[PDB]
């Protein structure tokens, strides 16, 4: 089995979102041990109990801000002291907003760009230090977005940040190959979530459906394949790429 | 198992190359039935026997020119009459040469471009008609090359044809979605093969190795994961993309 | 004046089209000499007179098929014997159609792909030999289309050939640089011309307008700048690129 | 003359660099008025006198940090109060460094990413408000780098920020079309300047020269054509693009 991730430790940021939950559950279901973090601890204790109960894998929870480097480092040290080495980092931290181009302020910018671009970078740096010390030839997966190359209205800093992370992915792959660490991205299209429930089920968003070739928004399960590929031996010869999962959304006329 | 291909029928063009053999053996090992074709049938006979004996799957062989539309059409008819419907087409036919930009002629151009771009298009058209006829929601995988976006010297018609195929993959993904058929590409880097042993093991090619981030040419095994992804349920939400498998070669420092 | 093209010889294939007429008139206006070819000599005679009369530059006409290498070569030899050396090749031969993906046949494929991709390649080879023989460091400009990276319905072989020509432009730049020849592309969006008046004035085309950021189809004049840039000293440090002229069409949400 | 910029006001950030001086002189030479800023007012005065003396155009200088949003805003208000309206914003702000991937710290990141990406975004926002207030249909030009899509070692945050700026250019193009403002980028390759004498004039860098198809580093003059195209009427039908000026470097094998 080339997609085997059993007994690995998967570190997942942005773990309290619907996507964060799905990812953790996917890897626990495949027999991987899970390290989940988010800003607020209470949402993770819940996910933790469920995962331990359903799958019996090891689960570690950490509350921290992904932009707090010393917090991430302190998380890794805490893991190292318990004898744990991270195999795969999944950078899934992400915030956005909807504002006209001229209405975004410096505060909006710092929040969106630091969360979507700076934080994955910091986290990758620290996890890589940790992997290198343990001589572990792991993997890094960046959750980007089709908005890293496609555009939409009202989401300018998000687009900027995603595009930055996509190119950073390529550069990281080039600079980290010497440590045997591959670095790749997965770019989802529009996923049906509650943060954009009003938007998608509306009539204006329903017209989007008719532009998307599969006539369907992205389901979490659509991500399963690429996630397992990029986190396992199956993906070891692959580095520096971005896999779009969008039902052809980005290729539409 | 979301990567399940058991009992599917996989159609593989260009099956007589080392890569084609590898692909055939990969899907057979995963319990899938195999349809292989190439120009010379005799080049397929060992593989058929190995596969029947070792994996116990169905194997159909066909001799044809990938540029012969009626031959492809006749093959598909023959499969239908045996109750066989193709689940996945893997377009893996590919030729090249090495010539200065100005030394390539009309004959070279027609050979390289018709084989690399026109034939996969013909096969896709015919396989799609066959799938539709059987009301089947299948998959198409185009083997391109990192040369669909990167350049090299002495391979201009190959680069043009691969970029052509890459964009056609995207266009087909859009136009075929209505039939439940997803269309994707795999772009290998330089694979350690025997048609290019001299190029790769030489001085000019050994300098190439140090440019590649992993400092390894592409192994056939590197392709297994993407192939299984794009041929199975795991990949159903994915259409119109090209997965590069190159150890970072195309990202390498300018 | 870095955009100077006075006294150059500009070779324009596809000269009988609306765009071809426009390009010819553009360069004549700038004091450049004009070599135009198309299949039917009579459509070029009107253009020839119009140009000779208004601008007083040299005009050479050739009736020939652009897919005929021997004809193209004889045209050049003919020019060489008169002491004329081409400075700029503008590859503007291009035909298309509108058919469902499964309705395009082998004949459609050959006409479309040979004219849009094979011919500019043949002409480029022949023009380059002509330049090399005269020890001349000229330019090649391939007219592609935004459909070289974007998609639309019913134009599958056109898209393939344009994407092919786009990458071919990059490869040619690399391979012809040693002869001092730069190679670039201009990719127009949907041009308000007479060859696609029905598509654009239809309702499927009116829905296009509100999607395009400038709310305008492309005017021929929008190409003037890129044409003069890539044909003059102004463009000498530029090779291997494709300039999109489309009012943001390829970036639209 | 479709490239006319006579009497326009061109706003140039990063004006104290070698490139900034060149851009100021280019536009002054073409009869356009110049608004230049840099951190230290003293570095701008030499240029100011030279331009006022040689071309006799209006020159306005401002000391500011391009990351200081309120200072940029005050500059524009100051200009508004004098009856001046900016026609073209040229974002020419850019800093970098050389460090292995894991050696870059939070302070480096902030300096590089805020200067290369956040600042042009702030300036663009402020300048658009200024244009809209004056009902003026101008242009924005972002100086990116071929490193917005290509990679190199030791420059990871620069790559991120430039890729960020590249996609932001496309997004802004879409969102600002409604105001008659086009947004484009110029991506130079490696420029032979005095600020980078060691990497380039040495032999370690000389192996790159053999990689570049033209065998030439980028000269400032190579940018002249694209700059005038994108700042004038010649470029009005163009929005959302990046013009690479690199002698085919990014296309190299």
């Amino acid at each position: 089995n080339i997609f085997d991730v059993k007994d690995k430790y998967i570190l997942i940021t942005g773990a309290s979102s619907g996507l964060g939950h799905h990812i953790a559950e996917l890897f626990a279901k495949e027999g991987a041990n899970i390290v989940i973090c988010a800003r607020r601890l209470e949402r993770l204790k819940e996910l933790e109990s469920h995962i331990k109960n359903e799958y019996g894998v090891q689960v570690y929870t950490f509350a921290l801000d992904v932009n707090d480097r010393s917090a991430v480092k302190d998380m890794l040290s805490s893991l190292e002291a318990e004898g744990v080495t991270i195999d795969v980092l999944i950078n899934n931290a992400g915030v956005s907003d909807t504002k006209r181009f001229l209405d975004y302020n410096d505060e909006d910018w710092d929040k969106i760009v630091d969360t979507n671009l700076k934080a994955p970078w910091q986290c990758a740096q620290e996890v890589v230090q940790h992997m290198i010390k343990a001589e572990r030839k792991g993997s890094i997966i960046n959750i980007t977005s089709i908005l890293s190359q496609s555009t939409n209205l009202g989401v300018s800093p998000y687009c900027a940040s995603k595009a930055g992370l996509r190119h950073l992915t390529e550069v990281m792959a080039v600079e980290l190959a010497r440590f045997g660490i591959n670095v790749n991205a997965i770019a989802p299209g529009y996923m049906i979530t509650e943060i954009n429930e009003e938007y998608l089920t509306s009539e204006v968003g329903q017209q989007l459906l008719k532009k998307i070739p599969t006539r369907k928004f992205v389901e979490f399960d659509d991500l399963n394949g690429p996630l397992l590929l990029l986190a396992s031996q199956a993906g070891q010869g692959i580095t520096g790429i971005e896999i779009k999962v969008d039902g052809g959304h980005s290729a539409a006329p």
